[PDB]
């Protein structure tokens, strides 16, 4: 089967663990605990970093047969070309492309912010941001059933982590915009999807390490 | 023309600037100033921020008529695609995907210590992490003239740049790499190339805005 190396927390790999599973992918995950405080050891993960053959060594990492590929973003390009998961022509080619990287923005935002030792001086004051973010994603999703246009492509499954991981932060952050709830709902609604949520294989949460402020456990 | 808007610092803006140089690219630029501490006004682009049809407003844009693009590697993948400058095979598509997010990795570490306020006393640690970052790429290109295979590709622009920036930041970091002296030559050896670093248009340094502790001025 194809192998997901990762850390065992949600992190910014859920994107291809729900694709992994909507594609039907036959795969075997190795999550990497870390250590308690005051250590916080990455052992089990720096013994073998330099013996995968990886190009580039990181978390996250995928093996599908002779192919060896780190990088998030990467690993979601190669699942979408294996599963003809892209945009079809150059409109949504481009739809595509700043979502990626904006869902990447908004993580980092969300991930500097939660480790962060003065986290609680800095939330209020990150919380007044949500509003103007959510409303981009609105407002670029408008009517349209995904986020490419007329059928799911890979970025969804960025968009809906993103979505959920603001939703998780702050229960009220979509009230005011009804079409994101929306595709929340459509997106959890896909059948592999629905199955997925139910099994055991299904981490949720934590979202961060030990180590984070928030959703560290 | 295109518009192409961004600060006038290098920053994360260089491999797009020589993309539309290397395509011959009919652009115009706009380029924002900041102001001067202890302000460091941002007026100049927050003027026009919200006014000029950006779906996830962010510096640096691209305007080509109706296209309005935003977030950096998708305004290379939208100028690859038009000039035919993407990866042919499964496997150019796999080593572009892992460059460019690579390289955006690599980005990051150095604005981070940078914008450190710790600078100083924090550069050491980071040297002696140079001599493995520039191990792997030199190790990832081997004996192949460009990043991708055979054919010069967008990536090459993107690892141009990160491999200059960190030269610059520590002159004898490529020494211990041969292939990586000889791809920066025949990057830089490139007609198009060569002739806009002697162009009025250059710009090389400040890389960093001016409230960074390192190439700020
Ligand atoms: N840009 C690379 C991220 C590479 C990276 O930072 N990987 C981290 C895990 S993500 C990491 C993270 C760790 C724990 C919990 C959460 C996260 C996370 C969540 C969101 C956004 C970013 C992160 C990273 O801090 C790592 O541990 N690398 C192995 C190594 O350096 O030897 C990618 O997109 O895949
Ligand atoms: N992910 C986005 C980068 C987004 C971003 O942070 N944009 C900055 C400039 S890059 C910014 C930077 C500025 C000056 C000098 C250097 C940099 C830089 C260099 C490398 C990497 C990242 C940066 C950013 O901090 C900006 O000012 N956005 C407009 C806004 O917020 O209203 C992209 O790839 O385009």
């Amino acid at each position: 089967p194809m192998i997901l190396g990762y850390w065992n927390v949600r992190g910014l790999t859920h994107p291809i663990r729900l694709l992994l599973e909507y594609t039907d992918s036959s795969y075997e995950e190795k999550r990497y605990a870390m250590g308690d405080a005051p250590d916080y050891d990455r052992s089990q993960w720096l013994n073998e970093k330099f013996k995968l053959g990886l190009d580039f060594p990181n978390l996250p990492y995928l093996i599908d047969g002779s192919r060896k590929i780190t990088q998030s973003n990467a690993i979601m390009r190669y699942l979408a070309r294996k599963h003809h998961l892209c945009g079809e022509t150059e409109e949504e080619r481009i739809r595509a492309d700043i979502v990626e990287n904006q869902v990447m923005d908004n993580r980092m935002q969300l991930i500097m912010l939660c480790y962060n030792p003065d986290f609680e001086k800095q939330k209020p004051e990150f919380l007044k941001t949500i509003p103007e973010k959510m409303k981009l994603y609105s407002e670029f999703l408008g009517k349209r059933p995904w986020f490419a246009g007329d059928k799911v492509t890979y970025v969804d499954f960025l968009a809906y982590d993103i979505l959920d991981q603001y939703h998780i932060f702050e229960p009220k952050c979509l009230d005011a915009f009804p079409n994101l709830k929306d595709f929340l709902a459509r997106f959890e609604g896909l059948k592999k999807i629905s199955a997925y949520m139910k099994s055991s294989r299904y981490l949720s949460t934590p979202i961060f390490s030990k180590l984070a402020q928030w959703s560290n456990k």
